[PDB]
């Protein structure tokens, strides 16, 4: 675990279009905060609909048939986006820092997760780009026939603060390497590390107007991309609310294509016959990972009865070891919830809890006298109209419940408008193979948990989301399909 | 071209759930009408919210994990699909006698084409049961990944008036063979094949609740689809309007999936080195198919200068040689439009011609006594701010215009928000491709128009629609894609 | 279990081209034998080198650009494949029924298992011809690039004696759905299903000469097929001297496309967990299925010591409850073996396995006053070094192993020259998948054996064949790829 | 054009087995020559079936089950084709004027062609890797099925002298992103670029086995390497009489898979309404390029009548504009031939067209003093039954053949044993599709010639070989599919 030996300064606080940086047309400038000191880190600069019309236009351009980006051969666009990983592996130490700094992520994670997938993502997504291949069909009548899969167009992308980087990185990788271009508007708390790969993506010879980045708020800069009558497409990562914001915007504008994920309540069972400890360990991992605040955290746990005393004892002595405070100090291993909102949500989150009846176990309330933590917080004898049982808490809070038939916890796992992903602990092949396949799930993993390579499309079912992202299946979405059929004289199989 | 040799005699008149018919919760019905003679044929039973609540509770059930749809091998899926294309052709007669008189389109369009493409799209989609696959994936880690493709669940789908059974096949056929079940709203206007068809439904095995068919009005019907909380996915083919209220009340409901096809105002391009017979039959067909009640006709024909002329004369020539009438009399060449809707807004747009200042050729007002009949219509110099070139007009309208630079002519055909199909009509290998490239449109014909069939995927860019339908790609908006990821001691390649 | 109700009676004897049926060149006809009975059947015109021409001008023809075959639509080779697949479902009782007399294949599995795969892998092939599809491929420079996966041309298609119609299926099946043109040479044995089968295809509606079937001798009819010089690709399923002689004729004549089914030495490892009498039941069926005449026969079983002697005691009580006769009358569950060489070689075989020293359990000699009748029969205590270890028996001839250590059985396992099959009993989800992964087999059951579908692909590793049989994978072997590239002005995404 | 500016030093020159470098077991060693000097340039150990035995065990160690080759993730392999695709680039001058001096090729080309097609073809097998993948099948029956694309195991490759750079990284760079193993025979003539190549694998990181080379002759190292019972597959390139004996060698041994690629007569139609200038310089650079060392030749070039004289004449006057020089001195156009056979061949075939009538152009003789020097040479009025019509001559000699019929022309075209390529000249579509749909050849150019790229797969039909290389469809022949069927309780679409 190296580290940055010279303090991080930051340089990139503005508006990224056409490869230059810009003032907000406004003028105004909004915070950057610390989450685990309160303190602010620089003012950036903030764009509103004025801004992100700018960055349509110069999308657009870069899009225009003849241009640089639309006529370059396929397997340059990948050797770009090649380049632009071994940049981000060359600002490694300071990105995971700026990471951890601006997002309160743990620093050895930033650096030997978030930076890794990353640069293992973008490298995966290099190489499909001369790899994208339309077919030729056996239409019926005398004509050749061919489809196209060509790049959609301009892409406009809303990313959340809870994995910066990694989430600019799943957006722009596919996008870019089928050949669109993108508007990105980061999470208003974590504007910083997009801006630092804006340099990047300047210094790695993309074209200008292929990517441009407009850091600003959600209900205005947001907004103004899920409404834009110029923008093809809008991917979002974040809540349900503004998931449906997102799709309803579009539907009112110009029937762009949307893709959400949009978290969830993902389910664990926990079999009689399962590596106990294993499962334990998985599962805790599963909720706790980046203090709750992931996705596909592992936040409704079901154990079969005859275990479930035992599991739920393992996993209280595994909650009671961390240690919070600066995600940047090592021996750190829980550091602050992002910010103020997510912090209230937790917090009242917890109190109806502990109202509503469920058996606290451990922590239970916040922690320090400055940032944004929360005691890491076990609740066992939960029960299925809880609170803590149906919304997804976002926070470092643990949920135990008990079972004894099968068909009525898969009935319980499914009995949810969530449907990210899921969780199976079994030594039996059978009950793996069917439980897998009766849970309404995207991800489902077996005797595992949160196991998320850029291989594999992920991707919720129900209300966490629509569409995949990553693997194969990815790609997809970031195309649109052009039939061509050629009339002919006589065809010949 | 055979006759039913005995007077039709209507039968299916109700809703159509778990395989037996249901009069309306209400007690209500709505009577459906011929277009050519204005006189009632039936009355059919008026579907609502509770019906559609009733459909879609059935539909639920006929997609629970271990039921007989969601049990049988996709082999057999395969086969009651071949099954229900058999037994429509066992009765082509009927439904094309029932689809002309109910549908106002021409008999032998409707038994020589339409049934034509209801068979051989049920049978390539028969074909595509058991070959639906997932993938396995070399995912980092030692982990076994695999994914499947499942269906998504229960499918609300919302057919138009204009191709009834066509549009009803090409729905229900993908979502059938991926193994989904369907909640189906026939148009108000023509639900009578649809009904006719569950009777064979029934006929040919396919377990209660797979296929269920509510006859009724949009606002009432449509919208209890769109807005339900346990539909999965919503498809629908229509106005531009509604696509706009779908994809609303989808995101304000349940995030359900959307698929849209819309509409157009296609463009064909025809350059000077054209075989100009063949472009001008082709054009014809394209814009005067079925009384122009096609999503992709042919709506603005751009033709180079220096044969612009010819191009109108003989255009015009063949646009006079049409008997109107009753659609099933032999030797009758255009029907009627659909109803007083379209009747009335075909005729606005045709004064808008006028007034504005295109030049009429032929046609121009309304025929006969009864029947919602529009004399085959032709406007030459038309320009690109009139509404006849903007607006989908649904009707026997040629819009013909002149250009002389190429470059200029594919930024006019692109400058629109509609984005269906177009047509390119040149002898030139590098202009056909070229061109076909610049164009934004689903579907581009080269020296042809209006070529459809079930290998291909069919569907819009902008706001022409989204998604696509047939061909192998078509399959994959009726899937969910789930990702299955288990631990394994050491993985070997 | 219907029967034919009318005796059967022999019509189609002769070689089979252009539609027609032709006597033998020379003159010559050969007899056909019952097994069970040893009395002949009936005379069948011997095709040599002369008929071989004849047949492959004819398949030549057929193939040549413009004609029939080459361009009806796709979907109507489609269409005559299933309509195939109907006629065959029509004389299901008489080809089952001529395929246990000639055959010597037990009534009640001719029926049920073989008759009925011949007609789903038909239609699974069926469903295939319009769903191959080449490629767009977006190559470096300004290039339009396509492939047509073409079929190959004239495919000789050499069949074996233990599964004829089901072989014969396998492999016209695809070979059609791709467009090929066939010459097929039936076993010498067992040519009689085969020319049934070609009264259908004329009654089908085939073109002529896509389908001609030479029955005769290997040696001459076979090896003219091997060394033909306008021949593009040979299938072959037998034995592996032979499929060495045909690798060999095909690499001195004109380098056509060779595959082959060799058949196998196939393993079992039941492991201590296993549910031990669903191993017993699929391991016996593995080895027993129609006499040991299978390629994929479980001929080498490696059960955990711990539970060897149940596993052994189990399996001789299984394999001592048959009823050996004629394949024709109900309650008889052992028919015959094919005729005198096999017969010979598995009395041989069972010879050396008494005098190498493996423990015989049951059986251990032939049965009967005529027939080629062989008493099933169990082995114990086999050691890798034996005769009955090492060469494949095709009879019904269970050898049964211990073994105490895992790393030490998967060697054992793996160390033939045969590939075909393996079958591994656990219920632990890592030994299943770790186990399968580890063996070098082209199909790998867990907790079952012998499941062989048409949508899966089949064949071997190592000396077992080459290519793959069935599935998307299969049809691969049955075309062309040729690749189209086409200079053009400027190419765009 | 940039140049080495020190010296050329050979360095590397013995056996590499186990990333380590062996002498041969026999301890003899090899001349090598530069073929524009006739100079020895060093020896080179001689790698014999002794060694092949060596090398064999080496790889299959490195494939066995557990070991780091096998157990590493997909996208490390990759990761190690794109940092050997680095080196390469590295070394790039060193390695472009080894493969000028050795095997007699111009510079410019070694490093502006040979060389990035090195690069660019490694950097397209790196991104495949993570993305083979297998498929989930949904059989008959309750079962689990998937396939697994594993890699086939050890394969053998023996490549050619023309470009020997090209072909070492056309072998390697597809046969290990997929998982194999590889044992590398070079040509005799031109070992030395691939052992530079092996101390980069080293330099890179491949665990040792995973690349063997061993230097040596054909009858002796190659037969060693077709007839050996431990390898699985054989790749070669070269001549057609070889090809024969590995398939020979092949089927005798161990039925190991076999993939050719054996050169060609391929066939150019120049139609009259052709862009003629571009037409003669495509087809000029086709026949020329190399000295005439191109499988893909254009060596019978069709012109119709009315543009046939012009087309001779400005073919000729291309013709004559070559330098004959040493491949290393800029402004030199045209290098030696690689050795005296192929010299004294290529002597041999330009006499017989004068003895056999052809009209000669220009050239027709030897050139210099020293170097197997050949003038580039023209012949028109060749007719179809002389020797330069029929037979490879590999080296710098045009035929230009006359037609007038279209129909006429493609049977001439496609009355050849080979089947490699082919060119159309026209500005037709229809032609341009349906000729190149009746060629009977692998890779069909139209309006250009020699286009050849990573992303698309090539191979002949007929004796031009078998199978295909690069593109996805490359990947394929160095898979072996296994099908795993898991028996389950129940399964669900
Ligand atoms: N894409 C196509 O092929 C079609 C395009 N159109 C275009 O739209 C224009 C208007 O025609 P209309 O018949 O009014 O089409 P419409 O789009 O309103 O009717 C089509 C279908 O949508 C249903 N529907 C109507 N309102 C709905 C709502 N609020 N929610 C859910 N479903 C609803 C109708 O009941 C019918 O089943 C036409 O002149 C034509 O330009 C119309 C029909 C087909
Ligand atoms: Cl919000
Ligand atoms: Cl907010
Ligand atoms: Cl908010
Ligand atoms: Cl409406
Ligand atoms: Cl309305
Ligand atoms: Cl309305
Ligand atoms: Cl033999
Ligand atoms: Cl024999
Ligand atoms: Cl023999
Ligand atoms: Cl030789
Ligand atoms: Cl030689
Ligand atoms: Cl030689
Ligand atoms: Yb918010
Ligand atoms: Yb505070
Ligand atoms: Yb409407
Ligand atoms: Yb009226
Ligand atoms: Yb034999
Ligand atoms: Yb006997
Ligand atoms: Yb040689
Ligand atoms: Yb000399």
């Amino acid at each position: 675990l190296p580290v940055l030996l010279t303090d991080l300064k930051i340089q990139y606080t503005k508006i990224f279009i056409n490869n230059e940086w810009h003032d907000s047309v406004s003028g105004k400038k909004f915070p950057v905060f610390n989450p685990a000191t309160e303190e602010e880190l620089c003012q950036v600069e903030e764009g509103d609909k004025e801004d992100v019309d700018k960055a349509v236009k110069a999308a657009r351009q870069a899009f225009q048939i003849g241009s640089p980006w639309r006529t370059m051969d396929a397997s340059e666009r990948g050797r770009l986006l090649y380049k632009l990983a071994d940049l981000i592996e060359r600002d490694r130490l300071l990105l995971a820092t700026m990471e951890s700094m601006n997002g309160g992520k743990l620093y050895s994670n930033a650096y030997l997760n978030d930076l890794a997938g990353c640069i293992k993502t973008l490298r995966y997504c290099a190489g499909w780009a001369d790899k994208i291949q339309g077919r030729t069909i056996p239409i019926d009548g005398n004509f050749f026939t061919y489809t196209r899969h060509e790049p959609i167009g301009v892409c406009g992308q809303i990313i959340p603060w809870n994995f910066p980087l990694v989430m600019l990185i799943w957006k722009i990788g596919p996008a870019l390497s089928c050949g669109n271009t993108v508007v990105v508007k980061p999470a208003e708390q974590t504007p910083l590390t997009a801006l630092h790969v804006a340099s990047l993506i300047k210094e790695a010879g993309f074209p200008p107007g292929v990517v441009n980045i407009v850091p600003g708020y959600g209900p205005t800069a947001g907004a103004a991309i899920s409404s834009h009558m110029d923008i093809d497409k809008v991917a979002f990562t974040g809540s349900t609310e503004v998931g449906k914001l997102i799709k309803e915007a579009a539907g009112k504008s110009n029937l762009k294509r949307v893709t959400l994920e949009l978290g969830g309540k993902s389910p664990c069972i926990v079999l009689a016959d399962a590596d106990l400890d294993n499962a334990v360990e998985f599962a805790h991992h599963g909720v706790f990972y980046h203090q709750g605040q992931c996705c596909i955290a592992a936040s409704r746990i079901f154990v079969e009865e005859s275990i479930y005393d035992e599991f739920v004892r393992r996993s209280v002595e595994r909650a009671k070891k961390y240690i919070l405070g600066n995600p940047l100090t090592p021996g750190v291993t829980q550091g602050p919830q992002i910010d103020k909102e997510q912090y209230d949500k937790i917090l009242d989150l917890i109190e109806s809890g502990k109202k509503e009846g469920a058996k606290l176990e451990c922590g239970g309330g916040p922690w320090g006298n400055k940032g944004y933590f929360v005691q890491p917080t076990v609740f066992s004898n939960v029960t299925d109209e809880m609170r803590i049982a149906k919304e997804e808490i976002f926070g470092p809070v643990q949920q135990i419940m008990k079972f004894k038939s099968l068909d009525d916890v898969i009935k319980r796992a499914n009995n949810t408008f969530y449907g990210l992903s899921a969780g199976v602990f079994t030594k039996d092949i059978d009950k793996a193979i069917t439980i897998s396949s009766a849970l309404q799930a995207g991800t489902v993993w077996v005797n595992c948990y949160g196991v998320v390579s850029a291989q594999c499309p992920f991707g919720g079912f129900k209300m966490s989301g629509n569409g995949r992202e990553l693997g194969e299946y990815g790609f997809h979405e970031y195309t649109e399909v052009k039939t061509v059929t050629v009339k002919i004289s006589q065809k010949n199989s």
